[PDB]
């Protein structure tokens, strides 16, 4: 099976069982999905920036993204709800583990003046948000084939009830948290 899923089952689960003393394996947190988002605030006025985001996400995630849109509202330069504002791709299963394994071992360390990732960016519901400054850290991206360096966000959704349990799950999986 996938290297990281094996580490999860053989090392992480028993470690979480010991760390939180769950009643059974069914209560142990797992990563459920990883949502890779590339905001293109404009996109409406710059169709090409959205197109680039869509292609780069396809390269980064090995899966086709979906366009994200603005939610209901009042003001926003008149006209707003429904306008494209970026693109996202949600990974599950084997592809999700492959992506995270590479993210942890290859991409994140390649970040400019890398000093580890934030231990604080959790949403209070057990999910981790990783703000990425430059999409260039992904080996699937080639600077010479992109219109420009840009950032993105990666949300790692877990089945943990709390940030504390999700953080331990991610640390045990190898997430290079700042220290």
């Amino acid at each position: 099976m996938n290297r990281l899923k094996e580490k999860y089952l053989n090392e992480v689960v028993p470690a979480l069982m010991s760390k939180f003393n769950y009643k059974s394996i069914m209560q142990v947190p797992k990563i459920e999905k990883i949502v890779i988002n590339m905001g293109v605030g404009d996109a409406v006025q710059n169709p090409k920036a959205l197109d680039s985001a869509v292609e780069e996400l396809t390269l980064i995630a090995g899966q086709r993204p979906v366009v994200t849109r603005a939610k209901k509202s009042i003001a926003g330069f008149r006209l707003r709800q429904g306008m494209p504002i970026g693109a996202k791709v949600t990974l599950r299963g084997e592809r999700m583990y492959e992506f995270l394994d590479k993210l942890i071992s290859v991409s994140l360390p390649r970040a400019r003046d890398f000093r580890g990732v934030s231990k604080k960016s959790f949403d209070g519901r057990g999910n981790y948000t990783l703000g990425i400054k430059e999409q260039l850290i992904f080996p699937e991206i080639d600077y010479d084939k992109v219109n420009k360096v840009r950032g993105m966000d990666i949300v790692i959704v877990t089945t943990a009830n709390t940030d504390e349990e999700a953080r331990e799950l991610l640390a045990l999986l190898g997430m290079p948290f700042q220290k």
